[PDB]
């Protein structure tokens, strides 16, 4: 639901709010950006909605929009207009102003729209542009640099500069600048992609009232305006309803289907016009009209219906710009994790205050010594690391051909638990391939002929090459893909309609009755030179055609062969012929009725057509089902063809039962009945239909979960029932992700948590993901990279936690002995080592196989916290060992406690602690990068391995080479070399210890975790249903 609230303006309250927020503190601003309702309530006085100058749109989410005027007083929410309807005293969207007008009104608006009315409709409906907002670089900076994170970073910069650590402040400024430039680049790239995608502006002629055709801009169209389409065609500027002629629209930009479409005129009547009912008569926005022709009148007319964000492209782009929140939260208990790690920072700050009180430090300096130690545990390179993870994920995906528009969907692509599929184009080849035609020799069937070219010239070959409705569109046949394929198999070329022999007289079409879905058959009138009389060829459903055929012509084995072909996934169409005593001429042929031609036929043969399975589909389905990711087929084809594809493409192993569930329609006096009829060739599937699924949704919402938990084949599903089913599967807490390609799928590719549009261009609005390949090989390529990304994010968070705690423990061990870490040593640690490593750690790709082990989803998980705590105990052990070992050395002399750093610094203690700590960082960085089973191993991204090698070598130089950078960094020059080798031995001990500890945890700890307290039950609803079914199977 939503809610509105008016806030009539007043300047005194506004200026009071501004001065209070600016003078008081940033904390009120922080709680405001966390609780904006209180902030907006304090800013301005509530008022009646008819007096508003500011709204509060709610979805509960909070948005603030401004009511503006031009009386017309309107506001734009998410780009959709809403206007002030005076009579109803409410804000009604503009998509609902004229919504509900009849086709007769659309036809009446054919004469156009007068300029005096066009100005009114342009005031109401606004400009006909999908205006992606343009934000200047200052606006972007105010967007990102006002984050409380960067506010705290600037506070820390000032805090350090007030301590004369200039180089560390420069370091923090440079890292925050890099983070801001990265965020700005990401945002600008997304906005540039969208603004490039939806940029169209042209000049289109407009039908003025009275017939004075006027040319105007494409940004000055209004619903109700009449638009004349160029005879040669062109890009379409706005949705429209055809009111004359036919069109050839290439709707790939809107629905991802590149095949030309026939768009006929609008059928008259008093039925209110619908964008879905009359979807054959509507020309959408952004679709490239190939060629349009006018049958009556000199020009083809379209009456605009939707302009701007109201259109189909406008709606999809409003969805892309303002995506709905993601339901599955990737980092669960992340706040509790950072709290369980901030308790450590608080304990350390207590120790700091205590030991600096004990060290007789000035209180004004104790406050700084504590605030610095607090700001150490806030890593300046956290946003940089996160956005670099997302950028690397996007780039790895784009490098294969998968084009993710907004990168936050990859993490969802990682934890997929269900994957739906189309069938035609996704699993099986897009176009039907004919297996051949079986001819008749008297009253018996002849062996199947794979090549119709080898058929001798006769009624069968002529029917194959002529009985169709193909038309040449720009020197290219267009029409039904089935008919086009059955034509190209014969080798004949279209030249009324005449056809030339492949290698044998041309064949002419005297008359043709168009195919009808209700009649499920079609007939034509065919004549050729040298023929005594024209012949009629009929193609349609074989059982219906055979009825019209002569009983003595139909073989007695017709039914058995038909059953054997149809149940095998083939699509068989019957071809029949009959002589016509009509004189060969176009005049008499045009008078033939369809009823006369259809009757009294002679069966020529059966044309068998197969839809082959792509070679890349079976391995993908097997590698999705051996990783326990359910695979479902949501198709709109037959149920037997779907079942045969699914059983062939690995969705149903030969030993898994598939129980076709059938729901009989509830007649008068009886309810709906579920009857289960199985099939003869996890452990049980169900193959619903479209009507059966609708019946089970309506009547039996109790037996619906046990149908969506084990149902595999969903055939005869209407384009809206695919979305129905995807939503119903999400209601069982599946992370379903659909992978379809055509125009039927684009309804569900939005509802699915990860939609992949199989065959696309560089990008499109149809679905979050796309792809530039034809096979479903891109579903594993998305799941693998989603797992790699969802694991890289955990690795980077863990490294930032470990690297902050290590630096904080180091600074504490130094504060205890009354030293600090210096000025250039902080710069080294937080820029050269840690930022480099954190931004190169995310570069290593995904694994090359899909594993049965799903990545974690919790940051507070006891593996993660046990790892952090054990790594930190080991690091603190190594640093305290180094310190307590530099004491026992003979050449040791303690520092001057009478002064604090950087005065007493350099000294031996700071030298030892920094030397160990700078290695601690690289060791934890290589210890948290775990390749198996999600990522490719560490050495397989040469930037990271070379970074680790160069930094380890440089630090070993610092430890071993005298005078090497020991002046700028202020490291005391240790003369002894045996103690240097002892420090390196302690470093290597920590290296081995960290790697061994991580291996021991990752291997053994899960077993003890299972044994100590096994999971009693799973929160997933589908998991509870799966257990309930394994205990007792539902369909008996
Ligand atoms: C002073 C020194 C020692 C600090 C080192 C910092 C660099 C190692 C970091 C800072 C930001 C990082 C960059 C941040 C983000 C990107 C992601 C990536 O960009 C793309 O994905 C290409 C986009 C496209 O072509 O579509 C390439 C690496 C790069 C520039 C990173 C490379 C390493 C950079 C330059
Ligand atoms: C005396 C000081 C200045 C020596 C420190 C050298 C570092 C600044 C070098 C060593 C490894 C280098 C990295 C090695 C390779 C690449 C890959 C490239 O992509 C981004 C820069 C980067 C990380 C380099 C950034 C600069 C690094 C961190
Ligand atoms: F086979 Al489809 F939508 F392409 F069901």
């Amino acid at each position: 639901s939503v809610r509105l609230s008016g806030y009539c303006g007043s300047p005194w309250r506004v200026i009071g709010y501004h001065v209070v927020v600016w003078m008081m503190a940033g904390i009120p601003l922080l709680l405001f950006r966390w609780k904006p309702l209180w902030g907006v309530r304090l800013r301005l006085r509530p008022c009646n909605l008819a007096h508003a100058e500011t709204l509060v749109i709610e979805i509960w989410q909070l948005f603030t929009v401004q009511v503006q005027t031009e009386v017309l007083r309107y506001y734009l929410f998410q780009g959709q207009r809403y206007i002030w309807i005076e009579t109803q005293q409410a804000f009604y969207q503009v998509s609902l102003l004229d919504h509900g007008r009849s086709c007769d009104d659309v036809h009446r608006s054919r004469h156009g729209l007068s300029l005096q009315d066009q100005m009114v409709r342009k005031a109401i409906y606004g400009p006909n542009v999908i205006s992606i907002p343009v934000k200047s670089y200052p606006q972007l900076l105010v967007d990102e640099a006002l984050n409380p994170y960067y506010g705290f970073q600037a506070f820390s910069i000032a805090l350090w500069l007030a301590d004369h650590y200039y180089w560390y402040a420069l370091c923090i400024f440079l890292i925050s600048s890099i983070s801001i430039c990265l965020s700005l680049y990401k945002t600008r790239k997304q906005s540039q992609t969208l603004r490039d995608m939806v940029k169209l502006s042209m000049r289109v002629c407009v039908c003025r009232p009275g017939g004075e055709e006027e040319w105007v801009d494409s940004s000055e169209l209004v619903p109700g305006d009449c638009l004349v389409l160029p005879q040669e065609g062109g890009l379409m500027p706005c949705d429209a309803a055809l009111v004359a002629g036919e069109c050839m629209v290439n709707e790939s930009s809107l629905t991802g289907e590149s095949i030309p479409v026939l768009k006929t005129a609008l059928p008259e009547g008093l039925g209110p016009y619908c964008a879905e009912t009359h979807r054959r008569h509507t020309l959408f926005c952004g679709t490239l009209i190939l060629q349009a022709r006018a049958y009556v009148g000199p020009h083809v007319l379209a009456v605009v219906t939707r302009t701007g964000f109201c259109t189909a492209k406008g709606g999809l782009v409003s969805s892309i710009l303002h995506p709905r929140p993601i339901n599955f939260k990737f980092y669960k208990h992340s706040m509790k994790f950072v709290a369980a790690l901030s308790v450590l920072a608080l304990l350390g700050t207590i120790y700091s205050i205590f030991i600096l009180y004990r060290n007789r430090v000035p209180l004004n300096e104790i406050v700084i010594r504590a605030l610095n130690l607090v700001t150490v545990v806030v890593p300046p390179a956290l946003p940089a690391a996160m956005t670099v993870c997302t950028l690397y994920a996007q780039s790895r995906l784009r490098r294969q051909g998968i084009f993710c528009i907004h990168p936050l969907r990859i993490n969802l692509g990682g934890k997929l638990q269900l994957v739906c599929f189309d069938k035609t184009g996704t699993l099986t080849e897009d176009g039907l391939d004919v297996m051949g035609v079986v001819p008749l020799k008297g009253q018996a069937f002849l062996p199947l002929v794979p090549e119709p070219r080898r058929l001798p010239v006769g009624p069968l070959l002529r029917a194959l090459a002529t009985c169709h409705a193909l038309s040449r569109l720009q020197d290219t046949p267009v029409g039904d893909p089935m008919d086009l394929k059955m034509v190209e198999s014969t080798g004949w070329v279209l030249e009324d309609s005449a056809f030339g022999t492949q290698v044998p007289v041309p064949v002419s079409v005297l008359h043709r009755f168009p195919f009808s879905s209700a009649l499920q058959r079609m007939s034509v009138v065919v004549a050729w030179p040298g023929a005594t009389q024209p012949e009629a060829y009929v193609k349609g459903s074989p059982e219906l055609v055979a009825g019209l055929c002569n009983p003595e012509t139909v073989p007695t084995d017709f039914a058995q062969m038909l059953q054997s072909y149809t149940a095998a996934g083939y699509r068989v169409v019957a071809l029949a012929s009959k002589p016509l005593p009509t004189v060969p001429s176009l005049e008499a042929a045009q008078q033939l009725t369809r009823d006369t031609v259809e009757g009294d036929l002679s069966l020529l043969g059966l044309l068998v057509m197969r839809n082959l399975l792509k070679p890349q589909t079976t391995p993908v389905i097997q590698a999705l089902r051996r990783t326990r990711i359910r695979a479902v087929m949501v198709t709109g084809d037959n149920l037997q063809t779907a079942v045969t594809v699914a059983r062939g493409c690995g969705m149903v192993a030969p030993q898994e039962h598939l129980i076709i569930v059938h729901a009989t329609h509830p007649e008068r006096g009886q309810p709906a009945s579920l009857e289960f009829l199985p099939m003869e060739s996890r452990s049980r599937h169900l193959a619903l239909s479209g009507p059966t699924f609708g019946i089970i949704v309506k009547h039996f919402p109790k037996l619906l979960p046990k149908v969506l938990v084990q149902g595999t084949v969903f055939a005869r599903m209407a384009p809206e029932q695919k979305t129905e089913l995807v939503c119903e599967l999400q209601k069982l807490q599946y992370c379903v992700g659909m992978c379809g390609d055509g125009a039927n799928d684009c309804g569900a590719l939005k509802a699915a948590d990860v939609g992949i549009s199989l065959s696309q261009a560089e990008a499109s609005v149809v679905s979050p993901f796309t792809s530039s390949m034809a096979s479903i090989e891109c579903v594993p390529m998305v799941i693998r990279e989603g797992r790699c990304s969802l694991d890289t994010s955990f690795s980077v968070f863990k490294y930032m936690a470990l690297y902050s705690l290590t630096q904080f423990i180091s600074v504490l061990i130094l504060y205890t002995i009354n030293t600090n870490l210096g000025d250039l040593q902080f710069l080294a640690i937080n820029l050269v080592i840690t930022t480099t490593v954190a931004v190169l750690m995310s570069r290593t790709g995904p694994a090359l196989v899909l594993g049965r082990v799903r990545p974690p989803g919790a940051l507070l998980s006891v593996p993660v916290l046990s790892s952090l705590l054990l790594q930190m105990v080991l690091v603190t052990g190594v640093q305290l060992g180094g310190y307590f070992l530099t004491l026992a050395q003979p050449w040791f002399v303690p520092l001057n406690r009478t002064v604090a750093a950087p005065d007493n610094l350099p000294n031996y203690e700071n030298t030892v602690v920094f030397s160990l700590s700078s290695f601690q960082y690289l060791i934890l960085a290589a210890a948290v990068s775990k390749g198996a089973p999600f990522r490719r191993p560490l050495y397989t991204n040469v930037p990271f391995l070379v970074a680790l090698a160069l930094l380890s070598s440089v630090l070993v130089g610092l430890v071993l080479v005298p005078g090497l950078l020991q002046g700028p960094l202020a490291l005391r020059n240790i003369t002894d070399t045996g103690f240097k080798l002892l420090l390196l031995g302690l470093v290597t001990l920590n290296f081995v210890g960290a790697f061994m500890l991580e291996s021991v945890l990752d291997q053994c700890l899960p077993a003890c975790l299972r044994r100590l307290r096994p999971k009693r039950a799973s929160k997933k609803r589908f998991k509870q249903l799966e257990r309930e079914l394994a205990e007792q199977p539902w369909p008996p």
